[PDB]
């Protein structure tokens, strides 16, 4: 219980830090940041007229909603829970209600625009460093956090000492997101084999498709103290490996070290 | 009689409902625009948004101290404990207010951050006697207390001078020269009238960026306005010297400097 809010209050609900594991002091070789920044020039489309929107005048519940239309359909449900049936292997685009459309502020298609809810936790791990665990229990589909670092080009990546907080967003001209320098609190996120959260990228204020912003959603029910994590893919590890190996003990681990030394003796 | 006719005009976007009355004629609630709480574009207008061209602050205070760069940056912190400007503060040349922005190390809560926060005082869109549509108090609004921000397009000033309708224009005089179109985007802010005994004052505030070319415009009580009364400023002598000749102002101080008894008087 070192610091009570690493966000320092830019967050819906603070985000508090502890250690009971070692001596390591919570960290502070970072400015935490609530949204994604710049350190040159992006150039991201802004303009109000190139926003595809709707003109529902309920709640954007309906299946003629076109922005639901624009992600297949709406997958979140009235709770804003992704459905069950939610592609969790190969996520669709999901286009957020903006500010051109003719909806209020509070329809059912404003779930990652609206910020934080669960109560999240940095907090030490044994054998992983810094880690992010829930203090409730989260039902599946929920929407954790988003990634938030700084925007960069994948030339400006080539040059990056440090790729341990890169965020590759793939979609002609490639950028990804480096929560190195500039992140919050999905800085801290590890890898897990058996992986309870999913990112999927979404669309909200403008639509500029070299741009998705990175949405954690839950894949499965979540206890109270449990750690988050998500799979960092095999781009992460087919490069680390070499370094370090995956420490989440769990019996499905494809990165450990007995696993490693089990498939490459073929 | 008067009858309610929007519960919120801002359909949910601002930090509280603002909603439409009209006790006066048949004129139904405006819908010839589209409300938009923050500023947008039409066309690129390439704002620097890099954070490390961002002035900012190493206050581990509430940015009360005199050490606080971004006060210093407008001489000093203007707002009071509350967030209200303060009596010396410069009504008649306002200087430019840097409020603490996302590259400070301060919490979101400290002391210089009134105008990133939103309205807060409950305002009503009413149809006045003579002068259209307004904006008036539903409560008691102390001297130096923020009302609105004039949200629109932001426009060059090319772009200004083929423009059909020039009633919703405000001027971000610099450099470059650009300006705020409400007139097919705006907010609340939009409806306030001209008053020649004004009872409001534009300030040039600077959050998120810093970019000296598009300032952002935040209104301030210039002194305590009682429930019911009407908000209005001074609409400036270059929105009068063209539209005097179509029409009039219907104010009905008497200090009016506008009425067509007033412009033929001299
Ligand atoms: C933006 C385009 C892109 O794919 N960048 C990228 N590069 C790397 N690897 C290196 C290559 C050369 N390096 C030096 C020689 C300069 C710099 C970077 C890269 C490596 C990763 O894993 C180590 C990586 O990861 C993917 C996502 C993993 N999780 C996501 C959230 C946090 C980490 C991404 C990489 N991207
Ligand atoms: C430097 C760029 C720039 O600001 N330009 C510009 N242009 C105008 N009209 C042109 C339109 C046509 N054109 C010819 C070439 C036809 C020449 C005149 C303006 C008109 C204004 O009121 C009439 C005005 O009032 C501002 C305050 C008024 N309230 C309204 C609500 C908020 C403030 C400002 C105007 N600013
Ligand atoms: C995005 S950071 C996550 C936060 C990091 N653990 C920290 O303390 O700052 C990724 C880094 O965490 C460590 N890490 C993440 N997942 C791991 C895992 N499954 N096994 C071992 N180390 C892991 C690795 O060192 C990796 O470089
Ligand atoms: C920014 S709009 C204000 C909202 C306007 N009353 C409406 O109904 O949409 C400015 C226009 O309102 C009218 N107006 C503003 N102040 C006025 C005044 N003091 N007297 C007469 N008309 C005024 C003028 O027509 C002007 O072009
Ligand atoms: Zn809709
Ligand atoms: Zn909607
Ligand atoms: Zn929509
Ligand atoms: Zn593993
Ligand atoms: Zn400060
Ligand atoms: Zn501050
Ligand atoms: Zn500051
Ligand atoms: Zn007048």
């Amino acid at each position: 219980i070192i610091c009570r809010d690493v966000a320092r209050g830019y967050e819906n609900v603070p985000i508090p830090c502890v250690n009971g594991v070692d001596g390591e002091p919570c960290p502070e070789d970072y400015k935490y940041i609530s949204e994604n920044c710049e350190t040159s020039t992006m150039n991201i489309d802004r303009n109000i007229t190139h926003l595809q929107h709707c003109t529902c005048v309920d709640d954007c519940s309906s299946s003629n909603c076109l922005c639901g239309q624009l992600s297949i359909r709406c997958w979140y449900d009235k709770d804003g829970r992704l459905l069950q049936e939610f592609n969790k292997i190969e996520p669709p685009l999901i286009f957020e209600c903006n500010q051109a459309c003719s909806c209020w502020r509070n329809c059912k298609n404003r779930v990652v625009q609206s910020g934080i809810k669960v109560r999240l936790q940095l907090y030490r791990t044994a054998k992983m460093g810094w880690g992010v665990r829930a203090l409730q229990t989260i039902p599946q589909g929920t929407f954790i956090c988003e990634y938030v670092g700084e925007l960069i080009s994948d030339a400006e990546a080539d040059v990056r000492e440090d790729d341990s907080y890169l965020f590759d967003l793939d979609n002609g001209e490639v950028y990804c997101i480096d929560a190195r320098y500039y992140g919050n609190i999905s800085r801290f996120i590890n890898h897990l084999c058996d992986p309870n959260i999913i990112p999927v990228r979404v669309f909200m204020l403008h639509q500029d498709l070299r741009f998705p912003r990175i949405a954690f959603f839950s894949s499965r029910d979540i206890r109270t103290g449990e750690e988050l994590g998500f799979d960092y893919g095999d781009r992460f590890w087919d490069i680390k490996s070499k370094y370090f190996t995956c420490q989440c003990g769990s019996e499905k681990c494809k990165h450990s070290a007995e696993a490693i030394a089990l498939e490459q003796s073929r």
